[PDB]
């Protein structure tokens, strides 16, 4: 249903104040659907076609953010053509414009922030940026008692130069543990338990920075992000 005041739009598009945008409007210099609009409060709907001094001001759709609970057997990109993308779950216009701010492997489930906001996304995904992801990891063999520390100090991924930046591991059950990592390498958790001689059976992402997965968002389900959620991300 997204829409906005015509002035607020001319404002954003021109890099001027809404107060001045309003002015330019009464100056008979703003057009909608090929007609002169002198009202600053005009309700600008997507199907409209705005123009400034004859020049068409491309309607840059507002940005969207969504919380998804990724189910198994689906991927977060089209890089692979053997599995359907998680887009099969987003009933939204031009959904294809959305990208996962942090992809989840085909059989990993949990919080996946679908967004078409490049700036926002990058700040969450940059390899240089400290962002905390917290997973619920199910293990083949009871977590080794000395694993805990090993993760805090750090482990060396098989054939990797550096060490995994300190991670805190909590023990829910002998074989189920919650893991928090501020990094984001490729298949990092799986390989981490690899180094310490264990195997990841299941893997669920609960948190990304300041956004946590709702307790009642069934896998496959999603929902727009809350104003606070956007601003708080990390
Ligand atoms: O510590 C981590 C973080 C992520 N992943 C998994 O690795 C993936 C990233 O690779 P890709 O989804 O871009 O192919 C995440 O999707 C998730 O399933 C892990 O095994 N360990």
């Amino acid at each position: 249903g997204s829409h906005m005041r015509l002035d607020k739009f001319i404002a954003q598009q021109l890099g001027v104040s809404r107060a001045i945008a309003g002015r330019e409007i009464r100056g008979n210099r703003v057009t909608v659907d090929g007609e002169i609009v002198r009202n600053a409060a005009f309700k600008l709907l997507p199907e409209h076609d705005v123009a400034y001094d004859g020049n068409p001001l491309a309607q840059q759709h507002g940005p969207r953010y969504f919380m998804l609970n990724k189910p198994q057997g689906y991927v977060c990109s089209t890089d692979d053509p053997d599995h359907p993308t998680v887009l099969y779950f987003l009933d939204e216009p031009v959904a294809w414009k959305l990208h996962a701010a942090g992809r989840l492997d085909i059989d990993t489930t949990g919080l996946v922030l679908m967004t078409d906001d490049g700036q926002w996304s990058h700040r969450i995904t940059s390899p240089r940026h400290h962002c905390e992801k917290t997973y619920l990891v199910t293990l083949e063999s009871p977590v080794a008692d000395d694993t805990a520390e090993q993760f805090a100090k750090g482990v060396q991924l098989h054939n990797e130069k550096d060490l995994t930046k300190p991670a805190v591991l909590e023990v829910i059950t002998p074989t189920q543990v919650r893991l928090t990592i501020s990094e984001g390498r490729y298949h990092q958790v799986k390989r981490m338990f690899a180094a310490v001689g264990n195997h990841v059976v299941e893997l669920h992402r609960e948190r990304i920075g300041g956004i946590t997965l709702d307790a009642d968002l069934a896998p496959g389900e999603y929902r727009p992000l809350t104003e606070e959620e956007i601003a708080s991300v990390v």
